[PDB]
């Protein structure tokens, strides 16, 4: 029993972290096979960060200008290319520690672990979610760029995020491993607004199921609702509209606990209309939305 | 910027996780050099768990009865001994993946990462704290026993916890790596009360500093207090009494922000007396006490 915001073990990803220095800029790289993936803003000085012409800036760079370091050994760059907002540095050595991996682009609401790194060295690991406005709420200082977000399925690491930016709002923006930013964000030092951040309804519901499984039942009530009645309430509180797909994905949790999904929706509706009244759910005083139904099933069943 | 409940990278500890089966019981072991450390309740059947005589039960066990498996290879047990509530299995092979390590017994209020494991395989990593009542609030299902708690200092892993038990209250109890339980807990299937869990005041204060550093300032006020006046308020809310040592440890945070420790104490006193009033601090609706002053300094400075 017990319910915690848990991250995947980070070992497979630690063995891929390298340091990439270009000019005077140092950030993190991801070494998989003979390729180091890193943000393309590594070629930028602070002046050209206001409005960079990456294609023009890259012309002035050669293989020897990209310094890649794995722990203490220098990797030899034999090729370089730009793929959207990531630079791909071909090195002469395949990473001996390369895990089985995939590059996946995730949907908002989905969760992933982040291995925060500085100078190619990992400092910590935390669990977070791709917000519906395509930002993440992480912990990223200067030098953390190139830190990756990922998931694990037994032995295969599914890389989904690469950190590139902090918006003036303190939230984080980044790309998938093909260099495509999540959301409308661009790798430029310009005023970019994050957009309305809504709450991931399917995740709050899953977390309510995890709470019931782990003992917290005070929020359970004698009421039920409909998808349309609940969604009227969801809209009012800036919650994601709940669809039949969401109800389907909550099926295993609904079945395990014996609580129908629309009954849990009525509990959530009352929590939204009345607040917690000074109480907590799984040690939290607010409705947690960074646990997908898959996270709850996995944590309550011990999938290794 | 940004502040997250961050765990240490778990790679160094993943390379130490093994599976230990004794009779029909399977739990996790920690392989460091030629020794596998695991809970001694591995030799127990469910019947003798009510009141085990571990010395008598251990007599009936030989080296060959302890099955140790690292990933897929079987380790050869050439010796076995009981040290308090841990069994120490001497294997014929030193773990090639043994990191630089220490065994430390931690104080309540101190935080550590837990690598939750099942069948010697890691499922996840989370950050938690040794509560003042010597319990931890983790996530541990059946088979998680032998999962360890640890800290990292550059390359040296300081093992502090080994999971042994879940109290009927859903909280967790375990030992240091010498087999000595934190708190008054015994490895028996008997009614054990956890004790009053107080809030770690020095940690809440550190987290308030982290909040100011990261933008959250609404809770800052025009008041100050004294150690004795604040402690009167702390007692009323079951908060740990704040000492001069605590004020000293908050020195670097106090200096960085320019906010004196007793001024932050007055902010905390008002938060305790008036609540959050529907507001949040670092995305939390309650006062977080699982970030030590060292955790805040480390996370706000990027120590790898
Ligand atoms: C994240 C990181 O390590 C980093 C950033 C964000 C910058 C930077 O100045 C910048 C990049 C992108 C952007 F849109 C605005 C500003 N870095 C410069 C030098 C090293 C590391 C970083
Ligand atoms: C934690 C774990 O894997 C485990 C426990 C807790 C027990 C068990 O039955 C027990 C141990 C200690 C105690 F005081 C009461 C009950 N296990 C039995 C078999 C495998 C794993 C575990």
């Amino acid at each position: 029993s017990g319910f915690r915001k848990m991250a995947f073990p980070s070992g497979k990803v630690e063995g891929c972290m390298v340091q990439v220095t270009c000019g005077t800029t140092t950030l993190n790289g991801l070494w998989l096979d003979d390729v180091v993936y890193c943000p393309r803003h590594v070629i930028c000085t602070s002046e050209d960060m206001l409005n960079p012409n990456y294609e023009d800036l890259l012309i002035r760079k050669s293989n020897h200008n990209f310094l890649v370091q794995a722990g203490n050994v220098q990797l030899r760059v034999i090729g370089h290319s730009m793929q959207n907002c990531v630079l791909k540095l071909k090195v002469d050595t395949a990473n001996p520690k390369t895990p089985k991996y995939k590059f996946v682009r995730i949907q908002p609401g989905q969760t992933f672990s982040v291995l925060a790194c500085y100078n190619g060295s990992p400092s910590g690991v935390y669990q977070c979610a791709m917000r519906p406005n395509f930002t993440i709420k992480g912990s990223f200082l200067n030098g953390s760029c190139g830190s990756v977000g990922f998931n694990i399925d037994y032995d295969c690491v599914s890389f989904c995020y690469m950190h590139h930016m902090e918006l003036p709002t303190g939230v984080h923006a980044g790309t998938d491993l093909e260099g495509n930013f999540y959301g409308p964000f661009v790798d430029r030092q310009t005023a970019q607004a994050a957009g309305t951040d809504t709450t991931i309804t399917v995740n709050v519901l899953a977390w309510l199921y995890a709470a019931v499984i782990n003992g917290d039942r005070w929020f359970l009530n004698r009421f039920t609702t409909t998808l349309n009645d609940f969604n009227l309430v969801a809209m009012k509180y800036n919650y994601e509209p709940l669809t039949q797909d969401h109800v389907d994905i909550l099926g295993p949790l609904s079945a395990q606990t014996g609580i129908a999904v629309l009954d849990m929706c009525a509990s959530l509706k009352e929590l939204l209309q009345n607040g917690m009244n000074g109480r907590t759910i799984l040690g939290s005083a607010l409705l947690e939305d960074e646990f997908t139904p898959f996270d709850v099933v996995r944590q309550c069943s011990g999938v290794t």
